[PDB]
């Protein structure tokens, strides 16, 4: 008469509008910076002698920005293998060059895809 407690989605959320008894529905979504892979909702049904969820919980995978751009006569202060939402890259110009433009850029999300907030600075 009742399905088992839904469980948890890492970096995701489970919405339960009206309990988890036979005939109930639950919905899923991912936290900002993550993409949902799998089911978007699940229904409590009967299969054989089991009262179970129609669909398994989805996964919420981190959205990554592409590798940041390098700049001539400058360096990135410790590049990460992966950049996710809200993470940033800070540049520094080499000896003899002055920086022009944004000092740091951030990994943002544009339609479920990682996108850098702006252009890198220039070292003149
Ligand atoms: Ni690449």
């Amino acid at each position: 008469k009742s399905c088992p407690n839904p469980g948890a989605i890492a970096n995701g959320q489970i919405d339960v509008p009206g309990g988890i008894l036979f005939g109930a529905t639950i919905s899923f979504s991912c936290n900002t910076g993550y993409k949902l892979a799998g089911s978007t909702s699940s229904f409590c049904l009967i299969s054989g002698s089991s009262v179970q969820w129609s669909d398994p919980l989805p996964e919420c995978r981190e959205i990554y920005c592409p590798a940041p751009p390098q700049i001539d006569n400058g360096i990135i202060q410790g590049e990460r293998d992966h950049y996710g939402y809200r993470q940033s890259v800070t540049y520094a110009c080499n000896k003899g060059f002055t920086m022009i433009g944004e000092h740091s850029i951030y990994c943002t999300v544009n339609n479920d895809a990682g996108e850098w907030s702006g252009p890198p600075p220039e070292c003149r």
